[PDB]
């Protein structure tokens, strides 16, 4: 029983858009901060590459859907690029093309019998907006709000499972460094947090519009997707204990605190420690935004399902390090990798497959066992069709699900691999592969072509269970 999956558990692979489309700018799409950093910034990404092309999956979304369908995945997690449907961000044009492309995708996918989930906003920021100052400008929660109410109108008859955002966790730190992520902004400690602040109150904007304009009559799901590495205390010590509870709260909880308790607002933890340093160094004002208490109330609770996308875990012990300001400081807790650990082609993901079930354990008993949907877990490699790692990563991360699932009572629906293909990979451009199907960036016709991973997981998604071989 601790190998079966849950007969109404979803089982499928996602994508994100700017990692996948390419037609940057085919046919009425405007320009999103990923075109921005890979065009004028080629000296930020691996070889200098960009998601001009990527996947060609604008052109090639049926070989998308004929391989999931050949995966047999039950549901494919996709995102929307805004500014290929809202060109110049505000709602003021509306790219039929756009509309027309997620519509084929859409109508595709269930001819084919797999169901659609919708992530709305996976990182790529319209320009216009971003030169408005992006994230950390509030005037963004409306305009994200707008931008919904597109995708639920045109959409939403269809799409029953919706995501608000992905990895903000990740995405805020496009405002934490000169030469980071996307838009490669240098506000540590200040910027970030206004990020944060902003994409929290444009999630439950979005989530309110749901329930009054378009949840009567369409009657689906949304949830955010919030991306948390396990943080293991580096020894036993209740010193040790509290800077991992710091990690999660800083990390995780800044995000679901707000959201997914009764009490609402960021942790207390997070506040308190902000304002102390703050004071310290001299700011009249804390560096951490706040939330009225209106506010609090209009944000907790806007919630059908919490999104998880998780990889990798860290070890941590008491003490405090990092750049004044910065996050990863205001924490207090130091952060390293275990040596022992299994390694991938990512620097940052190690092969922790216990920190799974840790973490999903920590989601319950914090959140009081919200309904889960794994909307990323995946590995990489630098090529390769014999892909023993991944395999091994993805059996032993199901087990260790599963076992949450089965032994420790965690309320989790679904699962979708991360990721369909090999794609764009940020900052590491098409170095680092996190594909189940491997790509040919060299050939036109971008084919996809299955590694041992997607016939490992075929199988899994056939059978409804680990195969005996894998199992301990
Ligand atoms: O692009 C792969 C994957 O990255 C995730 O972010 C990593 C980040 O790169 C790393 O520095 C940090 O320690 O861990 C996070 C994951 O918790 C991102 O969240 C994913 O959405 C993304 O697909
Ligand atoms: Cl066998
Ligand atoms: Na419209």
């Amino acid at each position: 029983t601790v190998y079966t999956f849950p007969d109404e558990f979803k089982l499928g692979a996602a994508t994100a858009s700017y990692q996948i489309e390419g037609a940057w700018d085919e046919n009425g799409k405007g320009p999103n901060i990923w075109d921005t950093l890979t065009h004028e910034h080629p000296d930020y990404v691996v070889d200098g590459a960009t998601g001009d092309i990527a996947d060609d999956s604008y052109h090639l979304y049926k070989e998308d859907v004929k391989i999931l369908k050949e995966l047999g995945a039950q549901v494919y997690r996709f995102s929307i690029s805004w500014a290929r449907v809202l060109p110049e961000g505000h709602d003021n044009i509306v790219n039929q093309d756009g509309i027309d492309y997620y519509n084929n995708l859409i109508n595709e996918l269930l001819a084919n019998g797999i169901e659609p989930m919708v992530t709305m906003y996976h990182w790529d920021l319209p320009q216009a907006l971003q030169d408005l100052g992006g994230w950390p400008n509030l005037v963004l929660a409306k305009y994200s709000e707008n931008y919904a109410r597109v995708l639920f109108k045109n959409f939403g008859d269809r799409v029953k499972l919706w995501l608000t955002f992905n990895s903000p966790l990740t995405f805020m730190d496009g405002y934490a460094s000169e030469i980071g992520m996307a838009p490669s902004i240098n506000t540590p400690g200040i910027g970030d947090y206004l990020a944060a602040h902003t994409v929290i109150h444009a999630h439950a904007r979005i989530y309110h519009l749901y329930d009054q304009e378009f949840r009567a009559e369409q009657g689906g799901k949304v949830g955010i997707s919030l991306n948390i590495n396990w943080c293991e205390p580096a020894t036993n010590s209740a010193e040790d204990r509290a800077s991992c509870e710091n990690y999660q709260q800083f990390n995780l909880g800044l995000y679901a605190h707000p959201i997914f308790t009764e009490e609402g607002d960021y942790p207390a933890v997070l506040k308190d420690r902000v304002s102390r340093n703050s004071a310290d160094e001299g700011y009249t004002d804390s560096r951490l935004p706040q939330f009225t208490a209106e506010e609090v109330e209009y944000i907790r609770g806007t919630h059908d399902f919490l999104g998880i996308n998780f990889y990798t875990a860290l070890l941590g012990k008491s003490g405090v390090e990092g750049y004044e300001p910065s996050r990863y400081r205001d924490s207090g807790v130091i952060l390293t990798q275990d040596a022992a650990w299994p390694i991938s082609a990512s620097s940052w993901l190690k092969v922790v497959p216990w920190g799974f079930r840790k973490e999903l354990n920590w989601i319950k008993n914090e959140y009081n066992n919200p309904p889960v949907f794994i909307t990323e877990n995946g590995f990489s490699d630098y090529g390769g069709l014999n892909d023993t790692g991944r395999v091994h990563y993805y059996t032993e991360h199901l087990k260790e699900m599963l076992k949450a699932i089965h032994e420790d009572g965690v309320n989790v629906i679904g699962y979708t691999a991360w990721s369909l293909m090999d794609n764009f990979e940020w900052l590491r451009g098409y170095s680092e592969k996190f594909g189940i199907y491997a790509v040919d960036f060299e050939d036109p016709a971008r084919p996809r072509i299955p590694k041992e991973s997607a016939k490992v997981l075929a199988e899994i998604m056939n059978t409804r269970k680990i195969p005996e071989r894998f199992r301990d």
